[PDB]
């Protein structure tokens, strides 16, 4: 069912980096990774949590639809793209933490906890501030657990409405062309060691879907582009994309 | 409406001619290289797969975007048609026989009513129920395409929200960190003049630009110019990098 391919480590070491890529072939129900141990080690989800947070916010009516505007609170933050109005599409795209922190406060800890249990999401533990636990609280999730969660979303099998799931998958749109469609979410965990970067999602082909989840050590923001670059090198090696 | 004839340079570069029509949604302003051709109505050809999909989904002819429509075993000229398809791939490869079967299940009565509800083109389905958008009486202009697409974008067509969301998913053509294009190609060859279509929209962070283009297309060799010329216009207008 699972196969370890250490040759993928060549894509990590050439960028003076360390991490894991996990792939799941949906048609064949087979998994592949460069590092079986790390594939199953759990980390703070950081902004990959915007996928379940979006789902919950939509299903509860906290977010009406993908056009609703969440106005900037006027607090100038370090990431420039955060300092303006957003909707669900752009808030996901730019990983706009303050928008989702407000979602979390409106959702509340009771409903948040209940929903993550229903989602079977990670360790299901929201200990910490209700509006930052995915950044510095108790929640943890592994790459293989990310894939399990994403497979449910792809198939509309999560316990929220079909509409909520369709809207979040639209908001996850990252890249598309005549060869493939990538729906995904980046993450960057900086508050608690070890600092790591994430990229989780899937690649839609004409006749199959490949789920993926990667994380890597990220001591500085300098290497954030490596999340997508290394994943795409693995996808290219495995002939999933040209 | 504003006419910018300088866009014609993008057509003459390839010894071609046609029209691109743009609509700036935020500003409610339109732009085109040729106001008269912008309003000239043609057979929609495979751009008709947008309303046809909507109707098929809303009536349950298509259950969802995963349902598989098996190849009937007839070897047709376009190789990608000779295989099983779902709604996503049928739209991607403009697989006429899949949609012809849809049209038959839908029937002329329901098709006619729906196109009237959609205010679509001249709303005329005269001809074969399974080919009228290729060689029948239906006609639509580039500006009329944009009117229809704007309703779809806003989920304002008289079909369910789910049907409209699914079709907009199936229209996905290109996406990156700068833009998202949802669109549908068309190639009208059965009746003169032979023309190529590309209609859809460009999603930006803070605006949407609707577009509809058609161009003379005497041979299939120039089909790539539909997208290429459109993107040159988009580049000139600073809509995409
Ligand atoms: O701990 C936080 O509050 C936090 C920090 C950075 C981010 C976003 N990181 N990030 C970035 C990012 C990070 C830093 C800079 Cl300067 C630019 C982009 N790109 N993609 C992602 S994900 C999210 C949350
Ligand atoms: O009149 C028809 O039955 C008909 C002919 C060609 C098409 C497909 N046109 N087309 C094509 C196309 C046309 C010819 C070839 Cl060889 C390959 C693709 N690319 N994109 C589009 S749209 C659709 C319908
Ligand atoms: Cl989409």
């Amino acid at each position: 069912e699972w196969q370890e391919n250490k040759s993928w480590n060549a894509h990590f070491t050439e960028h003076k980096s360390q991490g894991v890529v996990v792939l799941w072939n949906e048609n064949k129900q087979q998994g592949f990774t460069n590092n079986l141990k790390r594939a199953n080690q759990a980390f703070l989800p950081a902004s990959t949590f915007k996928i379940p947070n979006s789902l919950i916010a939509l299903d509860l009516g906290v977010v009406k639809d993908e056009h609703q505007v969440f106005k900037w609170d006027g607090q100038t933050r370090d990431i420039a793209t955060w300092n303006r109005d957003h909707n669900l599409i752009t808030a996901m795209k730019y990983s706009v933490v303050p928008v989702y922190q407000e979602f979390a406060r409106q959702i509340g800890e009771a409903r948040m906890s209940k929903m993550l249990h229903a989602f079977d999401y990670g360790n299901e533990d929201i200990s910490g501030n209700v509006d930052s636990f995915w950044l510095d609280g108790g929640i943890r999730i592994s790459a293989t657990e990310q894939i399990s969660f994403l497979r449910k979303l792809y198939h509309n099998k999560l316990h929220v409405s079909e509409r909520s799931q369709r809207i979040v998958k639209q908001a996850m749109l990252t890249e598309a062309n005549g060869d493939y469609i990538i729906r995904a979410k980046t993450g960057y965990s900086t508050r608690i060691e070890p600092k790591i970067g994430w990229w989780v999602g899937w690649v839609e082909l004409d006749d199959n879907v490949w789920f993926f989840a990667m994380n890597m050590d990220m001591p500085t923001s300098d290497g954030l582009g490596l999340r997508q670059a290394i994943t795409k090198e693995v996808l290219k090696q495995e002939k999933i994309i040209p």
